[PDB]
């Protein structure tokens, strides 16, 4: 987890404004425009006093005031999280109906948005959003001793410098229990079946998270032979999905289109087997990753040609 002295400076510029900041109020927000909805919306905002853009997630509960000042105090974990790959936190509180998480703003959206406009992401950009994801969950265990649970496209944030953040990891026990409704298209057939789970689900959900990206499409079930002539010339009930992932073999990427070692690096990922399934540890060694991390990938180029962005 130790850092260069570019992401050194952007930590240290991210604290420098957020002291400055205060206690966060209702009254002190403009929304300037939705960045996207979920159990809540995300708005792009203005602190007024402060001057500063922010994204502010706001989550509609109906609770005693006992619970809401339980789940702020929950919230206050993020303010430990300081991370080139964990999403900027200004803070949590509540007002008239709705918990407020106001967060950094990150200007390229999530990447659900981002395959939306690229139709598919390439290989190589997909090994930058790897090593953020890998590190983004290393350091969440290492330094805070938690694990993601939410692994999705959804959840991983991009923007225009170049940057690869992870954001909504469950902090607060109380937050959920009054909730309690996500996707679980994405969760390990472990955590599908009850059974033992680890930081190896969040391995599952980046697996199948990265499938879906480089084919363009989520990859259960299957895609067939004419499908996939469609995509590279060369309905399913949410719960029928949820029983395809616990008992057929798991997806994979269509060979002849990508390299052997991100194949490869997907297939040690979504191994059914929690066990036999890569850790964090051999992950961060694997070939793909070394390869991703010496090529020099211009992930902001990219990114503001693709979605427009400027
Ligand atoms: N979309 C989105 C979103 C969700 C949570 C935090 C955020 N910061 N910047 C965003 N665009 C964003
Ligand atoms: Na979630």
């Amino acid at each position: 987890l130790e850092l260069d002295e570019q992401q050194r400076k952007r930590l240290e510029a991210f604290l420098t404004q957020k002291q400055k900041v205060g206690e966060l109020k209702d009254d002190d927000f403009e929304k300037i425009s939705e960045l996207g909805a979920g159990g809540g919306v995300v708005f792009k905002v203005s602190h007024k006093p402060s001057g500063l853009v922010m994204a502010r997630k706001l989550i509609h509960l109906e609770i005693k005031p006992a619970i809401r000042n339980q789940i702020i105090r929950e919230l206050q974990v993020l303010h430990e999280c300081n991370s080139p790959y964990i999403v900027g936190f200004y803070g949590a509180f509540y007002s008239d109906g709705e918990i407020s998480i106001c967060m950094e703003h990150m200007d390229g959206g999530s990447l659900d948005q981002v395959l939306k406009k690229a139709g598919r992401i390439p290989e190589q950009i997909l090994g930058k959003v790897s090593i953020a994801v890998i590190k983004g969950l290393t350091y969440l265990r290492e330094k805070h001793k938690i694990m993601h649970r939410d692994v999705k496209p959804s959840n991983i944030l991009v923007n225009s410098r170049g940057e690869i953040k992870l954001c909504d990891f469950g902090v607060s026990g109380q937050l959920i229990d009054s909730m309690a409704v996500g996707t679980r298209s994405y969760m390990s057939p472990e955590r599908l079946q009850g059974t033992h789970y680890s930081v190896q689900s969040d391995i599952w959900s980046m697996g199948l998270s990265l499938v879906e990206m480089a084919v363009g499409r989520y990859p259960i079930p299957p895609p067939d032979a004419k499908e996939l002539e469609l995509m590279f010339g060369c309905p399913m009930a949410i719960f029928e999905l949820l029983d395809y992932i616990v008992n057929e073999p798991p997806p994979k990427l269509p060979s002849g289109v990508f390299s052997l070692e991100f194949q490869d690096f997907v297939n040690k990922c979504l191994i059914k087997n929690p066990a036999e399934r890569a850790d964090l540890k051999q992950l961060m060694v694997h070939a793909f990753i070394k390869r991703s991390d010496a090529e020099e990938v211009d992930f902001a180029g990219w990114l503001c040609s693709t979605i427009g962005l400027n």
